[PDB]
Formats: C-alpha cells, structure tokens, sequence
DNA sequence: CAAGCGCACCTAATTTCCTAAATTAGAA
DNA sequence: TTCTAATTTAG
RNA sequence: UCGUCGGUUCAGCGACGAUAAGCCGAGAAGUGCCAAUAAAACUGUUAAGUGGUUUGGUAACGCUCGGUAAGGUCCGAAAGGAGAACCACUGAACGGAAAUUAGGUGCGCUUG
C-alpha cells in the first residue's frame, strides 16, 4: 500500500546549491526543534511533570496534544510551511504515545532525534511534472509565508530528481494516476553527501491469481538442496540444506561409536527424512502461490552430485506433486538432460561453483542457471533440437 | 594505586536462602536497577529542559538549590526514585543513580546537539555494589564467603533477612592471589557489580580492586614498534637490535566465518522450519542461534590477551621502555591486513593497560607511508614495488618481509615528524 | 540479485567510570 | 551507652 | 557434527545429551484482518476539499511472556528424585561494565 523510493536530487532548478543548502539546514534545525519541544509538550500532557515545575514557577484550553503542541511552536518554527509542521509534530507525539507505558515504567529513558533530521512534507507540498524533453521536477513547498519573503524563495522550489531504472517505472504511475502520493520526506546521507527525496506513493496491490503460463523451475543442486527461479522475474528462493548436513555427521558419529540402539537410530533417521522433505515440499509451494505460478517443472527421480546425496527422492516428489496438486498448480517431469551445462542468457547449449557462459559472458551461480534453465517452458524439446 | 582491574567469582550457594528465593531477589533487584537508571535519566533530561527556558524567560540560568532543593540533579534524583525503588539499598541506588546522571551530565553538548541520543538502559543491567557493602571472610576449612548488602530496610522485613546475605564464592587459580591480597591489605576493593550469564546459569560477583603496578628498570631510549601486517597478525622490531617477534595468526578470522556462516544459515533455515519454531515470538524464533551468543567475541578477547601479553613480554625481555604503534583512527588499508574483520582496537587497548602494569609508555603514532619507507635509506618511493611480501627499495637494494620494514619504521623515535619533512 | 520501508539482532570504535563525609536508626 | 549498618547529600 | 558438567574465556580430555537448525502452554502491548467512530492540522467567503483519529473484536505473526536433554556418587526395580549433600582433569590466558556512534545481517511487504 504506503510503500517508498528515493530520488535523489540533482541541482535546484531556480536557486544555486550553497543558497538551496543554506535554507534546507536552517529548516533542519526548525525541525529538530519542534519535535523535541513536542516530546517536552507531550511529556507534560500525560502529567508526568515533577513538583517543582508548576511549584516554584513556570486545563491548558486544546483538546489534543498535537493542537496544544502545535501552537506553542509555531512561533518559533516560523520558517517551516504550516501543514509541514504539523507533520512534525505529529510523528513526534505519535511516538510518545507508543513509547508511552515504556516511558512510565521505566524501560526507555526518553525519545530523542539525530541532528540530520528529515524534512516532513505533506501530498500537497509535493507535485511531480515531467518536462517534455525528458526531464523529471519535483516542486516542494518548504517555506511559509513570512520565510519566503526574508529569504527570497518566492514560488515553490524546484528540484531535477534523477528517475532512471525502477523509479521511472514507479513515477510515471504518479504522473497518470495509478499510484498516488501520501507523504514524502527529504534526506540527508553524510556518506555520499548527497540529497535524497523520498516518495511514499499508495497503490492497490496486485492480485496474484494462479497463471498456468507462468513456470517456476526446482533445481536440485550441489551445494544447495534445491534452487527455485523463475523466467518472469528474477526473483529466487534457495532450500539450502545445512540442518541436512549436520544430522547426517551426528549419525555417522553415533554410528561408530554406538558399536535395539542401532534399530533406534535407524528409525529417527526414516523420521528426520519424512518431517524434512514435508518442510521442504510446503516451502516450494508456497512461494509458488507467492508468484502466482500454476507449473512446476522440476526432473524426474545413484547419490549424484547432487546436495542431499542418499535420499528419499523418490518420497519428496510424491509430495511435491501432491501439496502443488492441492492448491491447483501442475508439475511437469522433465529430464534434466543439458540444463545445468547451458546458458539461460544466450542460449548456449554447448568449476560448479559459478556457471561462466563462454560466449555471452554471463557469470551466476551454477545452481540459480540450472533453475532458470529448467523454468523454461518446455525446456526439454528446445535442448534436444540442438542436441 | 593508580591502576583498576576486575576478577570475576561464581556464586555457588547462598547461605540460609534457597537458589529459588535468592534468584527471585536479585532478578527484583535488577529491575529496580533499570528503573533507577532509566527514571534518573529522565530527571536530568528535564531538569535540562527547565534550565533552557529559564535562561530565555529570566536571563540568566537557575539554581538548583533554589528550585530543585539540592545542589545536584543527583540528589533530586534520589528523592524521587527511592519511594519506588525501595528494595535497593540506599547507598547501592545511591551509586546507580551517579552513574545515569554524570552520563548525561558528560555528554550534554552532544545530547542538545542531537550528535548523541539520551542513554537507555537494557533489562539485564547488573547489580552496583560498594566498597562499604562488600565484605570477604575465609573460614579456615577454605571455604569464601562474601557477604553483600543487598536489601533496604523495608526489604529485609519484608523477605525475613535480618542480616546481610552471605553468598559462597569459588576462588580458585589467580583468583586466589587477587582475593588473598585483597583480605590482606595490598588490593583495596572499589566499587563492583553483579553480573549474570545467561550462557551458564551462574552469577558472578566482579569485584574492582586498585593495585600497584611494579616499576621495572627500564630505558626510555629502548622502543619496540608494533605493526599489524598483512601475511601476520603482528610484527616486532628494534632500531637498536636486528631481532624481530613475529605474531603469526593461525586461526583468526576461520572462527569469525564458521560462526556467521551458522548464524545465517540457521535464521535462513527459519522460514522452512519446524512447527514449533513459529508462532511464539521473536525470541523462540531466533532462538537457535542463542548458542553463537559471544563466541566470536569471546575467541577474540581471549586470542587479543594472549597476543598483548606476548607483545609486553618481549618488551620487558629486551628492555625495551617504548612501545610506538600506529594510530588506525585514520582507517588505513583495512581488510587486506592479516586481520580482516578483527578488534584492532581491543589489541590496541589491551596492550596499554598491559604495558603500563611493566611500566612501559607507548606512543601511538600516525601511519603515514610507514610500509613504504625504507628503513635503512630513508627514502620514501610513493609507490614501492609489490603489494605485500618482499619489500625492494631502489636506492639502497635493501630486501625484506614488508612487514619487517614497517616494524623497523615505527621503532624510529619521532618518525612522524621525520616522515612529513621527506614530502613537504 | 537489487532497492525502498518496518522491526530486531550482531560487531567495531570510542568515551566514562570503577564517591566519600556526615547523620541516623536499630541492636546489643 | 556503643556502635555498626543504612540513609542522605555536597563537591 | 553441535551442545552439558568439571571456578572464567579459548583449546584438549573424561562422562553424558541430541531429529535441539527439535517439542510445547497461557495471553493480549504492536503489526495484520474485521466491525463501529471521525479528532488535530491545512487550503478555502461559506459550502466543500485534503488528512486519518478513537473504541471493540480476532489470534496469523521476527507477536508478548514462559517451559522442555545433557558428569560421577546416592535413594528410587525402573521412570524419576530437592539449583538437597559430597566428588570432578591438562595447557595458554585472565580489566571489565554501561552507553553511544557507525557498519552489517536476518525476517516481513512492495517493486524491478
Ligand atoms: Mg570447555
Ligand atoms: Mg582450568
Ligand atoms: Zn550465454
Ligand atoms: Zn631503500
């Protein structure tokens, strides 16, 4: 729903950087101000003042503690836009009313704010447009009236925010009217020096349904007991099998030095296989429902190269298919054939630790490839055609 | 004199009290120790606030005397916080309080700054305990007792203890040297505290003792220079003598890899795990991986004392009077060093309070081109030849290790003065 | 694999501390 | 009546 | 292979436990979901618009708080038995506690 993503900003678009820097730390410290007075305001609010404040010398006429904190603020924050001071506030009374019975009791000395503060900002202080020779603005409302007559900002402030890459994708939702706007926020980071503008945009999630043209593949790997991608995506999910490893050491040792205690640990060794292979089959299928996949192709079923070694393969397709086959996904049995020697990335045909495609260079881990490479739809016939 | 240290000692048995009773007070106890803590802290963060608003409002700042009723927010503190933390002994809730106030009272231009946030204390914090309310006696079977006072007035009618509790305590190894010292007169008891851990089941009671540090002869002309190498963990050489100590690591970062390595694995192996790990809060979910709780930390503490000890005994066995090191704050070559992801710092730290026990000074000093400058020549090329291993100037065709260089540089009396004339 | 957000959990670097003097209440 | 442990507060 | 005990840390050794990367119980502070309700603030002549507050329920949660194995000896046929009593090795080291800053990691949602 409320979701992020920050665009970092170029250049102001009217002023220089030493004057656009100057009014954003100035605005930092108006900030940092108000919402450490809110935590003051807020900590007498709740009665949690000592004797000696309203004893020796210093109900209140609002109804809130944002409205009482509001207004005594106001007059010395008198740079910042007014419904941005709100926002402030707000975030800074909204935490002391969730750190409230912590305070009380004594687990949490009291809230407190770095000096590099964000800058709040309201859906009404932020508007994207984008200029028709490609170029991307985001117009900021920071100052209020009396600031913006002293400091001689008159209009809004205009900023290029650098929107290539995933945030093209987001913001040219924004400028249609799929994704709307909720809040935003300017940050600072000291590593880079850089400026950043963070775009909290809501949106209605994707429904997911299952797709029966959308194929999750299931690698049995070396160094892992199975490798899930996806050819829609480059999304992927690895069952690695470090618990499978460490039983299978204890056994070997209890083994020799245990020379009934033999039948005993040869029953919870038919156990450990069963309840794994139960965990292993219902993650493979839940993150398939996850990616609104309807196929799982995966192969057919001595030791192998294979991660798990000896093991009930034979048990986990049976439920594999049958957990896949409760929820409506099918499951393709191809033989394995080439798919681990050749390129997802080239096509390819042609250590085990990164697959290196010799002609189109593309260098992942070998087990991830021979995901993708089964995740192909009816990867087996394409193989076989140039083999 | 001069010099603080700590000896822990497990508490095995409590003398007329149950484990069920005596564990049920001192976890009481140690939530009264976090409430103080934390409720002191509020008190100066308040008095804070009222002073700014005074100034504004009145010109100058107020007093606390005149307002709060005491010359410090320390006392006021204690005021407040003793009607509700009424099971701690006065002078340990004393001490607790001392401890959150001058905190705050240290660090305020950061606090208002914004550059520190306000301390807040966690739920295991340990017990305090004074000088006054500590108290050793050995039977003559051999057999420590340590009696505490724990408990206020109300507390000790209320928990039927009339006297102070007494607690037998293990002293065995160099334990028995610092608290037969102790019992003597030698080592003066400080102030301590109480710890748990919760790998073991055991409490232990960290006694802080003030020692004399012996005065060996030695010459202030004699250095020793230490440099954390590349290929080894460290390196040690002398101007005076072409004898070098070399520390090589062995097993350093192996421990740090195989524990993270499970640590990861096992929080991965949560989302496909068994029923019962899920569904019963944070802790039982992260819970396999409370076996790695500090074994990184405590290989590395344990590894850094031996390699200290080792670097002073060298220092001590060859006269040497001044152990130069480098001053990493300047964060220079990390990660291609022998030590990779390793404390730097504690190595540094430990050798310190280590050398300063033999008498020792150490200078740090600041590493600028120190494992490019040849040692013999004196001629600083910007760049040397390879990376690591054999280090060849052309000036001179003097060969050695690249850490044996960089170990004869530091050892060069004020050679960051030297250092800076050969660039200028 | 990557990037935003929310949370908590680790580890390194770094700083500060590791009270006393006087008064009173309870016990022999 | 002495005194040893607990409380209180200045610096 | 990972743990328990042998005064602390590290390693070894002796005995023991282990499917422990496992099993289980109550509950309601937070997220989530459901049903009621609509404050502060802002822009506006008003009207209206933006914003989302408050209460209860539910129990899916990296939701809260917890429980669960591990030296010898002894009683107990055996389970089991009081954190009951007693006994328990070799080498190296043995200055810590709290907080803060910074970096990283994992989990959950969205997206590429
Ligand atoms: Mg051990
Ligand atoms: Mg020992
Ligand atoms: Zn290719
Ligand atoms: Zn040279």
């Amino acid at each position: 729903m409320i979701k992020v993503y920050r665009y970092e900003i170029v250049k102001p678009l009217d002023l220089d950087w030493k004057e656009f820097g100057t009014i954003l730390r100035q605005l930092q410290q108006e900030t940092r101000f108000a919402l450490n007075k809110a935590t003051q305001l807020a900590w007498e609010w709740m009665g949690y003042s000592s004797d000696y404040k309203d004893n020796h010398g210093e109900i209140l006429g609002y109804t809130n503690v944002h409205g009482y904190a509001y207004h005594t603020i106001k007059t010395k924050a008198y740079r910042l836009n007014s419904g941005n001071l709100s926002q402030t506030i707000k975030r800074a009374t909204d935490r002391f009313k969730a750190y409230q019975k912590e305070i009380l009791r004594g687990d949490m000395s009291i809230p407190s704010y770095k000096r590099d503060i964000p800058l709040d900002l309201i859906k009404e202080n932020i508007s994207v447009n984008r200029m028709n020779h490609g170029d991307y603005i985001a117009s900021l409302s920071l100052l209020s009236n009396p600031a913006k007559q002293e400091m001689n900002v008159k209009r809004k402030i205009s900023v290029i925010i650098i929107v290539r890459g995933a945030g093209k994708t987001i913001m040219d939702r924004i400028l249609s009217g799929e994704y709307q706007v909720h809040a935003s926020q300017i940050i600072h980071d000291d590593r880079k020096n850089k400026w950043y503008l963070n775009i909290s945009y809501d949106f209605e999630p994707q429904t997911r349904v299952l797709d029966l043209n959308k194929i999750m593949g299931i690698d049995l790997g070396v160094a892992v007991a199975a490798y899930m991608a996806f050819q829609h995506t480059p999304a992927r999910y690895k069952l690695e099998g470090g618990e499978i490893e460490n039983f299978r050491r204890q056994v070997e040792s209890r083994r020799i030095s245990m020379l009934k205690p033999i039948e005993q640990l040869r029953d919870k060794i038919a156990n450990f296989r069963d309840t794994t292979n139960h965990r292993y089959s219902r993650y493979i299928v839940d993150m398939a429902i996850k990616m609104g996949c309807g196929t799982i192709q995966m192969e057919d079923l001595d030791i192998g190269s294979r991660f798990l070694q000896n093991w009930t393969y034979y048990d986990l397709q049976q439920k594999i298919i049958y957990k896949a086959e409760e929820a409506g996904i099918k499951v393709i049995k191809i033989d394995p054939q080439y798919t681990s020697q050749r390129c997802s990335e080239c096509g390819n045909i042609d250590g085990q630790a990164i697959f290196k495609c010799r002609a189109c260079g593309y260098e992942a881990n070998a087990d991830y490839n021979a995901a993708r490479n089964i995740a192909i739809p009816n990867i087996d016939k394409i193989i076989a055609e140039s083999i």
